């Protein structure tokens, strides 16, 4: 049951929407292609449009954009962007060249803003412990992409998607767990665990934690807070450059956590020293760190859904743009909008 669809040129590129969509205004850069603001006259909702930039460019273009729709098809949490709505202005897979996906527009990010700290990191750890549950990992999880409505109600997003711009003084590696850092083994969930201590402890302290000029001078920042590597954790290094160079640093304990986050609530740092635990095996999960008693005035195991099982198995799939194409086609087609 096919929309009217009005043409508008935007960002560069001439945007081809339902009529329900209106006032659309340029955001910015989203995640592989650019945003609108734009009214949804059919829900009453302010919404982010994403245009998706050449979608079956290539291989790995066609595989990421079918990756990001099947991904937000299947989010169905109050704290994790999922999709009010995809289109495209195609009539048939022989002309389909473009993808638009629609969600909730949000406020403000973590960059843009002791009781509202337990209320964010409570959300974000309620998410994390839904997208963990499809054995789904963010990966980059860093104030960026953890956004608030006026209520303070929080989204994630970007979850489950170079070197430039991991390279410096930047934000973009800030909040990089040590392993995936230096790509030290094949990693876990508790990566994203890793960010949120980050994230944690910027909120509490209005500073970053580990802002290395480099990775190597932000290793250092972090082994000089959590301890040089023991046996135990070398082992599990299955890189022998990276285990090697690891050997050469001077050995050093852990730092009290209470003479680093001066003032601060007990509890919050008993919770920080579970997250920022070097040995990834070793770190809190999302799952407990919810009943942690940090959280007592928010935490409800009524209130703390799980996801339904998440194929993910075309990850280890080869196939070509065509194929990628078409399942992506089907996957548009099939779409039921949420109540
Ligand atoms: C962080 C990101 O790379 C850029 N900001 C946003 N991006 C997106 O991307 C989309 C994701 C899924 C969709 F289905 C549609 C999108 F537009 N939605 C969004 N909805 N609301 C925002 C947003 C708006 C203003 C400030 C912060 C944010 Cl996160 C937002």
């Amino acid at each position: 049951e096919r929309p009217t669809f009005y043409r508008q040129e935007l960002n560069k590129t001439i945007w081809e929407v339902p009529e329900r969509y209106q006032n659309l205004s340029p955001v910015g850069s989203g995640a592989y292609g650019s945003v609108c603001a734009a009214f949804d006259t059919k829900t009453g909702l302010r919404v982010a449009v994403k245009k998706l930039s050449k979608p079956f460019q290539s291989i790995i273009h066609a595989k990421r954009t079918y990756r990001e729709l099947r991904l937000l098809k299947h989010m169905k949490h109050e704290n994790v962007i999922g999709l009010l709505d995809v289109f495209t202005p195609a009539r048939s897979l022989e002309e389909f060249n473009d993808v638009y996906l629609v969600t909730h527009l949000m406020g403000a990010d973590l960059n843009n803003i002791d009781d509202h700290v337990q209320f964010l990191i409570y959300q974000i750890l309620r998410g994390l412990k839904y997208i963990h549950s499809a054995d789904i990992i963010h990966r980059d999880l860093k104030p960026s992409n953890l956004a608030v409505n006026e209520d303070c109600e929080l989204k994630i997003l970007d979850f489950g998607l170079t070197d430039d711009e991991m390279t410096g003084y930047v934000a973009t590696r800030w909040y990089r767990a040590p392993e995936i850092m230096l790509n030290w083994m094949h990693y876990n969930q508790t990566v994203d665990i890793w960010s949120v201590g980050c994230i944690m402890a910027e909120l509490l302290t209005g500073r970053t934690l580990f802002p290395g000029t480099d990775h190597i001078d932000q290793l250092k920042l972090i082994l000089r807070l959590v301890g040089t590597p023991g046996a135990e954790l070398l082992k599990k290094i299955s890189s022998e450059s990276a285990r090697n160079y690891i050997q050469s640093l001077t050995q050093m304990p852990k730092m009290n956590f209470a003479n680093v986050f001066i003032g601060a609530n007990p509890l919050a740092v008993d919770l920080l020293e579970k997250m920022l635990v070097l040995d990834s095996d070793k770190r809190i999960t999302a799952a407990q760190a919810l009943a942690h008693a940090y959280f007592a005035q928010y935490h409800d195991p009524d209130d703390e859904p799980v996801a339904d099982p998440y194929d993910q198995s075309f990850e280890s799939r080869d196939l070509l743009i065509d194929e990628w194409k078409s399942l992506t086609y089907d996957e548009v087609i099939s779409f039921v909008p949420p109540p």
